[PDB]
């Protein structure tokens, strides 16, 4: 794939997991976007995590998706820096 | 190996892992079911983590069983749906 | 490298880990034994987490000379089962 | 890419992550390096985390910058050690 392809995916990944945990989890925009980070690079400091069920669920469906995306997303950017 | 069957292998890894922590640590089958996701992807947030000699050596043998599984699955989500 | 001596290294590590957890941080060896495989598969709940300077220095080696190994491994184990 | 440069790439990474959290979230020298490792290794515990929209925007570009590079320099230690 190319990498600015990629970009695009992980964009999209990042996007649905902000506005997700946003709204499903009444964190801030700004929060929710570093959880959505903190998740995908399965970093998981768990000072943010989905209390309610629809929030788990949500956040298997961000792990599902979001993981692989992410590292190849990363393996990418490592080319073009290195 | 067949992307089919690794999807199986994670199933039977998720089954696994849902029913352990639930049946050993007490906790809801839905809190298991996150748990047991946010364990194989590595994510490990805490909010949920066993607390009795049995729950940890559960855990090692989920852990052990578990992440090559579900890196393999990913992996191979990925060919899928890019 | 032979899947049995990957199994060794591993082993050794594990081995390493956990006495040292146990000796610096004080955790009985059942915990740190534990904590040694969650630390080093990643997974890093927080459950567990040194809270002394030799404690934190202990845990970035086996964080360096522990998550390599302990991937091999798993991937060597996917051979066996799969 | 030759073993040395992945070095000093991540050092270079390490320092980073390290003069940042100390001195946006305000922990000390010591901590601050063994929460640099703790992220980029994606262990994650979550003793530590940014409370702060800058550290938590610094948190997400060491990430990104970080991971990938742990992630092949301790591929290059396993070469040199195994
Ligand atoms: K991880
Ligand atoms: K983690
Ligand atoms: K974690
Ligand atoms: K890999
Ligand atoms: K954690």
């Amino acid at each position: 794939v190319p990498a600015t392809r990629i970009l695009l995916l992980v964009l999209a990944v990042i996007i649905y997991g902000t506005a997700g945990f946003h709204f499903i989890e009444g964190e801030s925009w700004t929060v929710s976007l570093y959880w959505t980070f903190v998740t995908i690079a399965t970093v998981g400091y768990g000072d943010y995590s989905p209390s309610t069920p629809l929030g788990m669920y949500f956040t298997v469906t961000l792990i599902v998706l979001g993981i692989g995306t992410f590292a190849v997303a990363v393996e990418r950017l490592l080319e073009f820096l290195i």
